[PDB]
DNA sequence: AAAAAGACTT
DNA sequence: GGAAAAATTTTT
DNA sequence: AAAAATTTTTCCAAGTCTTTTT
């Protein structure tokens, strides 16, 4: 069937559905205790650990083998969530992480994972069916006349918070959610979901301004986790779709925004010239619109209305360029943003302005947030703010560089490849760096044995080739030449394999320290793509997969070859 | 305001 | 999501 | 058959910006 939502008329400001009905939240699995043969030691003797701390116990366990379990916060955290959940007869005996031994602990979840991945087609068969019993009761929701799957419909296991980056709460408890800590959320007239037997859940809502199917506020940072909608359902690609036209109308009014904040790097007031090179940052920069986030309450980040004067290091002339700005920080997810770039006149002029009579542990926009610079934004462009402009220049980016890279000529393959380097380009302005493939770079070598070994199988029909016309010349007739034929098309499907290997070893190597993840989903608006694809040809299957498919299915129904953003 | 929450987005 | 699992599928 | 290199899931947060509260 498929439901075409794209062509139903827009659902009217402010509702978000008139009914709703799910059957809840999934609980994560209840905790199995440890068997007699895996002792838990303590100052070297024996320790029967209760249930409830034995469970905080295993989480550290499992956790032994990574080298940030010898960091200091971490320990210091995880030891003092540990004594909470500690009985007396324990809280008096253990004074310290560091006379615990785990090493039984350790050992025996290992040996889980190995006498796991050793199962019969029969348990494992069955696994594979009972979890998909649970998807189809579990994982679809009515919202409005329609059936829609859940995102993340299993609420996450208690553990230990590793979160990324140097975070200072890296190691405290993740606690056990219960059905009273969920704030469940459906229409008057839905049938509410039944509470695991004996519970209550939190509160029964019914607030129809919301998305949501269920609510909690999780313990680490005290923020509120949800169950949303799949990417493929209506109210996420409605969503998803107005994000891509509001970057889109960015577009026909954007060179009028540079005309003024360039001007604006000339005001008489610190306050709008502060506003303009910040967002020349966003703009030109693609910086994040850097919120002020608590600190002492997660890792030391930042974005441009955040910089600190520290991040910066102002040089007039390096490597034969004029006016350059060393940028070095750390920004979302702690990944690291190093840009020399060569800027106009009044910027770097302003820079210095800006970084007077200052200490490194201060601001450079002083008298800026994110709150003013949306605010102006907003005027400028009715509903723009400052997320826009990395839509923008993400999405608009992929559009010209696919205009310029794809050739009408090269077979499928080449134009995947060309497709990808388009990609590469928005990765990384957008700086979605990467970690090289855990020392599997030599995947490589085996990769290139691969290519060596088809130069053989080439390089011999090419000498075939070479004596079919040694045999075509002395006696010509229509039996051997037919054979120079076979010989010659022969070359052809080889060389269009080697083609496909080495294309293909070129875009593995290129993509070596970046992501296109985060973009290809995130930041390309997929009409770009579902052109280019209709266009040239090319199965869509080969770009998007079946889930991204299905989250962009809108795209790729109502968008031709012509599309243009 | 403008902090502190909430709900989306990356 | 992006690296790690885990389930595959390819190589040897 | 069994090491090996792949494809696919599973694990687990950190931003942006709107709406409340204070
Ligand atoms: C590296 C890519 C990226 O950081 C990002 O910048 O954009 C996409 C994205 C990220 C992380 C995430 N998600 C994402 O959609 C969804 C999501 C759910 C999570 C649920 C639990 C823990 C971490 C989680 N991280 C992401």
């Amino acid at each position: 069937q498929k439901w075409k939502w794209w062509e139903e008329e827009r659902y009217p400001e402010g509702i978000k559905w008139k009914f709703l009905e799910h059957k809840g939240p999934v609980f994560a699995p209840p905790y199995e205790p440890l068997p007699e043969n895996v002792k838990f030691y303590y100052d070297g003797k024996v320790m029967k650990l209760s249930p409830k701390a034995e469970e905080v116990a295993t989480f550290f366990a499992k956790m032994l083998d990574h080298e940030y379990t010898t960091k200091e916060i971490f320990r210091k955290n995880f030891f003092k969530d540990w004594r909470k959940e500690m009985t007396n007869e324990e809280k008096n005996i253990i004074t310290n992480l560091s006379k615990c031994d785990f090493t039984q602990m350790s050992q025996y979840f290992k040996a889980q994972t190995e006498a796991r991945k050793q199962m019969s087609k029969e348990e494992k068969l069955k696994i594979k069916e009972e979890n998909e019993k649970l998807l189809k009761e579990y994982g679809f929701c009515i919202m409005d006349n329609h059936k829609e799957r859940i995102a993340n419909f299993k609420i996450e296991p208690p553990g230990l918070f590793r979160g990324r980056g140097n975070h200072p709460k890296m190691g405290m408890l993740k606690r056990r959610i219960m059905p009273e800590d969920i704030i469940i959320n459906c229409s008057k007239d839905a049938k509410v979901p039944s509470p695991p037997p004996g519970h209550k859940w939190k509160e029964v809502r019914h607030d129809n301004k919301v998305t949501w199917l269920v609510s909690w506020t999780e313990n680490i940072q005290g923020s509120i986790k949800y169950i949303m909608l799949n990417p493929s359902s209506r109210i996420k690609g409605e969503k998803d779709w107005q994000k891509y036209e509001t970057a889109r109308r960015l577009k026909k009014c954007v060179d009028k925004i540079r005309n003024q904040y360039r001007e604006d790097w000339k005001s008489k007031e610190m306050k709008v010239r502060q506003r303009a090179v910040a967002l020349y940052f966003i703009d030109k920069l693609a910086l994040r619109a850097g919120n002020e986030k608590e600190e002492g309450e997660t890792a030391d980040t930042v974005g441009c209305c955040s910089l600190r004067v520290e991040h910066i290091n102002l040089h007039p002339e390096l490597d034969g360029q004029e006016y350059v700005v060393e940028f070095d920080f750390l920004g979302k997810d702690s990944i690291r943003y190093y840009n020399k770039v060569p800027v106009e006149k009044r910027v770097f002029k302003n820079l210095q302005l800006f970084m007077e009579n200052k200490q490194p542990e201060d601001d450079l926009f002083d008298r800026l947030n994110t709150g003013i610079l949306n605010k102006h934004l907003q005027d400028l462009m009715e509903g723009l703010t400052a997320k826009v402009f990395r839509t923008y220049n993400a999405s608009i980016t992929l559009q010209q560089q696919l205009k310029e890279l794809t050739a009408p000529d090269e077979n499928i393959p080449a134009k995947i490849l060309s497709y990808n380097r388009a990609n590469r380009a928005v990765a990384i302005l957008c700086n979605h760096q990467r970690a090289p493939p855990k020392t599997f770079e030599k995947s490589m070598m085996n990769l290139q044995t691969k290519i060596d070994a088809k130069k053989e199988q080439l390089a011999d029909a090419r000498r075939d080739l070479k004596s079919a016309k040694a045999d075509a010349k002395v006696m010509k007739d229509a039996k051997t030449k037919k054979v120079v034929e076979s010989k010659k098309k022969a070359v052809q499907r080889l060389e269009e394999q080697l083609m496909k290997l080495e294309v293909q070893a070129t875009d593995r190597e290129e993509n070596k320290q970046i992501a296109l993840g985060t973009s290809k989903l995130n930041y390309l608006d997929p009409r770009i793509t579902v052109a280019w694809c209709k266009k040239w040809g090319v199965p869509i299957e080969k770009i998007y997969n079946k889930t991204q498919r299905e989250k962009f299915a809108w795209a790729i129904d109502m968008a031709d070859e012509d599309y243009e953003f």
